[PDB]
């Protein structure tokens, strides 16, 4: 029993964090095999924050303009290249702690663990979701650029996020490990406001299924809804549309609890209408939207508390 | 910017987790030096668990009754003993991944990271507080017993919790690593209940300071209070007493934001009396009590 924001165990990723210095700037890199990945903005000065030309800034650098430190050991840089918004530094030593890994680009609503690091040293681990407006609501201070997000299903690390910047509204923007930004964001300090964010409806449904698996039903009702009528209502509360793909994804949680997906949708419509009347659901007084269907199946029992 | 429930990185602890099997029971153990620590209830059948005589049940066991697996490798048990509610298995191999560590017993209101494990394999990490009623609101399924809780300081892991049992309300109970239970619980199948819990006042104040550091100020007001008047309101609302030691501990956050603890205490008194009037704090509609002053300072600087 219980239900917590649950991160993956971080050790496989801790063994990959290094410090990258270019000029007066130090940030984090990811050391996998003989490559160190980091944000390309490490090569920007005071004067390069609005309209950097990264090709022009990089051609000016030699291998020895990059310092990579792994614990107390300097790694020698023997090559460099830029892929989209990531710098790749080839080093003379392969990381002996490199885990089984892959790079994945995720979609809005997907979750991952963030290993927040400073000076190449891990500070803490927490869960995040890719918001519908392609930001993350992280917890990051100066020095955390290059911290990464990942999942570790099936003993393979799936890296999905590298942290680049905090936007003026205090949310966070970054790239996949091929250096493509999530969303319309660019590595410039020009205005680029996040879209108004919305609630990840499929994840709220998943979390209501978790609440039923863990033993609570108070919020259910005798109604159903069509998918169209559900979306017409949910949109009035700035919830994302629920697609037939989302309904399919919820199938297993529906089968485990005996609650049809459109019947759980009718419960959510009534919670949006009514509130909780002083009750909580899994310890929350607000509807939670950063647990995916897959996350619920990862953490909850396979046997409902009936 | 931002504020999240954050666990310590778990790698130092991941390298210590093993699987312990006694007869038909598999659970987790903690491998440090040449000793594996796990819950002593591993020696019990279902029948024994209703009224165990652990002295006698352990007399009936030998080294060969215990199988310890670290990944793919059997560790040979060469001795066994109990310390309180923990079984200690001496093994033929010192863990080469043993971190710098201490065993520390924590106080109610203190937080710690839990590495939830199954079959000796780490599955997840989350942050927990020791409640005032000495339970934790964990997330555990069958096979999680022997999962551990810890804090880090520099390169030193402070192990504070070993998981033993789930209580009927779905909260969790366990021991320190010397086998002493937190709370008035026993490792037997008999009627046990969580006592009525209270809210950790000093932590709520820490979290209001976090909210101010992060720009949420709507709950601030012109008023101050006294420690005596505040404690009468805390008692009324099922909050723990605030001590002068708590006021001193909030010194550095009070220093960082320049809001005296008794000024913030007047905000909390108003929130308890009047509610949040439809507003949130750090995205929560509830007053959060599982961040310590240290947790807030650690994450905000
Ligand atoms: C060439 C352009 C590069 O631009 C940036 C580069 C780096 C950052 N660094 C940060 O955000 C860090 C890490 C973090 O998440 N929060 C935080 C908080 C306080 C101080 C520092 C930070 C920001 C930039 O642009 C911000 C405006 C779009
Ligand atoms: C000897 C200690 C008293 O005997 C027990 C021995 C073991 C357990 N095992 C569990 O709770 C596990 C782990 C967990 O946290 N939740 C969970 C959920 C479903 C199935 C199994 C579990 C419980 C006991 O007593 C329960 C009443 C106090
Ligand atoms: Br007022
Ligand atoms: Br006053
Ligand atoms: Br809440
Ligand atoms: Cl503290
Ligand atoms: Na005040």
């Amino acid at each position: 029993s219980g239900f917590r924001k649950m991160a993956f165990p971080s050790g496989k990723v801790e063994g990959c964090m290094v410090q990258v210095t270019c000029g007066t700037t130090t940030l984090n890199g990811l050391w996998l095999d003989d490559v160190v990945y980091c944000p390309r903005h490490v090569i920007c000065t005071s004067e390069d924050m609005l309209n950097p030309n990264y090709e022009d800034l990089l051609i000016r650098k030699s291998n020895h303009n990059f310092l990579v430190q792994a614990g107390n050991v300097q790694l020698r840089v023997i090559g460099h290249s830029m892929q989209n918004c990531v710098l790749k530094l080839k080093v003379d030593t392969a990381n002996p702690k490199t885990p089984k890994y892959k790079f994945v680009r995720i979609q809005p609503g997907q979750t991952f663990s963030v290993l927040a690091c400073y000076n190449g040293s891990p500070s803490g681990v927490y869960q995040c979701a890719m918001r519908p407006n392609f930001t993350i609501k992280g917890s990051f201070l100066n020095g955390s650029c290059g911290s990464v997000g990942f999942n570790i299903d099936y003993d393979c690390v799936s890296f999905c996020y590298m942290h680049h910047m905090e936007l003026p509204t205090g949310v966070h923007a970054g790239t996949d490990l091929e250096g493509n930004f999530y969303g319309p964001f660019v590595d410039r300090q020009t205005a680029q406001a996040a879209g108004t964010d919305t609630t990840i409806t499929v994840n709220v449904l998943a979390w209501l299924y978790a609440a039923v698996i863990n033993g609570d039903r108070w919020f259910l009702n005798r109604f159903t809804t069509t998918l169209n009528d559900f979306n017409l209502v949910a949109m009035k509360y700035n919830y994302e549309p629920l697609t037939q793909d989302h309904v399919d994804i919820l199938g297993p949680l529906s089968a485990q609890t005996g609650i049809a997906v459109l019947d759980m949708c009718a419960s959510l419509k009534e919670l949006l209408q009514n509130g909780m009347n002083g009750r909580t659901i899994l310890g929350s007084a607000l509807l939670e939207d950063e647990f995916t269907p897959f996350d619920v199946v990862r953490q909850c029992s396979g046997v409902t508390f009936q």
